[PDB]
């Protein structure tokens, strides 16, 4: 076979969240409902590493963030927890799309939260999962 075999790129929708494998729907839905009632100005977020990414692991998965925090500021928060420089690449994906840095986390949540009331974000060193 004379071909360049393309086997190292992540195909759409292949992401799987450990958080959802380990905690069943009714228990996530329960907690997400409660936290959204108790803190209406904040959103609950799950962050895990995208398929095939080459990048440092994240220590913590679950974040409770102000609705008015921007995506650009959440990139800063995550960079710091993984000990990346500002010059090191980092991309987020929500429902397989790269969100704009100008959006707020509250806008992302309203448009994209799942039915357990959490917003799910994947991260990588490259953009390709979202293209």
């Amino acid at each position: 076979e004379d071909f360049v075999k393309v086997e190292d790129l992540p195909l759409k929708g292949s992401m799987k969240f450990v958080y959802k494998e380990e905690h069943p729907f009714e228990k996530r839905r329960s907690e997400g409902e409660k936290i959204r009632k108790k803190y209406p100005d904040r959103v609950p977020v799950i962050v895990e590493k995208a398929p095939k990414a080459r990048i440092g692991d994240l220590d913590k998965k679950k974040y409770l963030v102000p609705s008015d925090l921007t995506v650009g500021q959440f990139y800063f928060l995550i960079r710091k927890r993984i000990h990346l420089r500002a010059e090191d690449a980092l991309f987020f994906f929500v429902n397989n799309v790269i969100p704009p840095t100008s959006a707020t986390m509250g806008q992302l949540y309203q448009e994209h939260h799942e039915e357990d009331f959490f917003l799910y974000i994947a991260y990588s060193d490259e953009s390709v999962y979202g293209l």
